[PDB]
């Protein structure tokens, strides 16, 4: 996709930016849920309130047309909801707007057209049950996995997006429960903590990357999914930080390359919660946010801001979703000594759509509680 090296640019700002912040927490979002989001966004913004937005998630209007742009993040829709593809993503970006307010038809046609998102319409007035329409939204379209996403309101809150993911995706190739059992995961380099732990042996695209400094893992998922994993040597967690580009991942997606490990890795549960006005703020996109916003493809003649955005990422990985396939493949390992690698401390990741190469997810995981 044309997109795609403005989106692998945009993960690595915010991921930076959410790095930098803090140290001790793991880090989960979907550059590609945030940046569709606000795309959309830029449909009803004008001037400099939509430039801010476009160059906020990397790109150069002075090279890249507007429409290529909205080209590119539609048939990125277009490979993320098909029918019968199995990933089992669900996402969604919901727009909660004053009632009282005139919208504009042709906002509400786009986002919902072209963008698949959802607008509605709610009473701020009432700032709790604002929160609870809201809560319920994301509540109900992920059945239960997302509760109580949006804690507080703003007095003067007119308008609200919600943006939520949630990803448990099947491994081509599974890790049979049987081997999972409780081994060390290293958060500190003299300090230890129990985690469950897959293990497999078998034919792994696996290996050690010199310039990067850390072991590199591409594991596929059922549907067009592939996550990569990053193990940094001792000492070089920030180092790997800093050294990733989009060419280096796509130098790895590329490979094929096959070799024997016993790999272990930890099954877990993670998520992060994002306040985007101000995350997205330290990316530079402040106007939309502000008094001085231009959503006047929104709304004509009131005045507009959007008071609040929130994105929440849910990644759960284990050894395999479904309970059948109706297949079995056998892989070949040699009988010789494999190389044993420990996703048992701090570690790097991303999941890449295969079709286009953007990067679905990205994230560190610190400590698996």
């Amino acid at each position: 996709n044309k997109i795609t090296p403005n989106l692998a640019e945009f993960a690595f700002s915010l991921y930076r930016q959410l790095a930098h912040q803090s140290n001790s927490t793991n880090i989960f979002f979907s550059p590609v849920s945030i940046a569709t989001a606000f795309a959309m966004l830029s449909l009803g913004t004008k001037a400099d309130t939509h430039d801010e937005i476009l160059e906020g998630l990397n790109f150069n209007l002075t090279e890249i047309p507007e429409a290529q742009i909205h080209e590119g993040f539609q048939e990125l829709l277009r490979t993320l909801n098909q029918p019968d593809s199995q990933l089992q993503l669900t996402t969604g970006n919901g727009l909660f707007l004053s009632e009282g307010l005139k919208l504009v038809d042709k906002f509400l046609e786009d986002v919902k057209k072209l963008y698949h998102s959802e607008a509605f319409t709610v009473n701020f007035g009432d700032t709790e049950e604002a929160k609870k329409q809201i809560n319920d939204y994301v509540e109900k379209g992920t059945q239960g996995k997302i509760v109580d996403l949006v804690k507080e309101l703003d007095r003067d809150t007119v308008f609200a997006l919600v943006n939520y993911i949630f990803f448990k995706g099947k491994w081509e190739r599974p890790f049979e429960v049987k081997d999972t059992e409780e081994e060390d995961f290293h958060v500190d380099q003299v300090t230890t903590v129990k985690v469950p732990m897959m293990k497999r042996l078998g034919m792994f695209n696996i290996q050690h990357c010199k310039k990067l400094s850390s072991w590199v893992l591409l594991m596929k998922y059922l549907g067009n999914a592939t996550a990569i994993f990053f193990l940094p040597d001792e000492g070089k967690l920030q180092h790997l930080e800093n050294e990733l580009t989009h060419d280096i991942i796509t130098k790895f997606l590329e490979n094929e390359d096959r070799r024997s490990a016993s790999l272990h890795l930890p099954k877990l549960s993670i998520t992060g919660t994002y306040d985007l006005k101000s995350v997205l703020g330290q990316l530079g996109i402040t106007k939309v946010f502000s008094n001085g916003a231009d959503l006047s493809g929104v709304t004509e003649e009131a005045p507009l801001k959007l008071s609040k955005a929130v994105h929440k990422a849910v990644l759960t990985i284990d050894e395999k979703g479904t309970e059948a396939a109706g297949a079995m493949f056998l892989e070949a390992i040699p009988m010789s000594i494999p190389p044993e690698v420990k996703f048992n401390k701090p570690f790097v990741f991303l999941m890449i759509e295969q079709n286009t190469k953007s990067p679905l997810f990205m994230g560190k995981v610190v400590n698996p509680t």
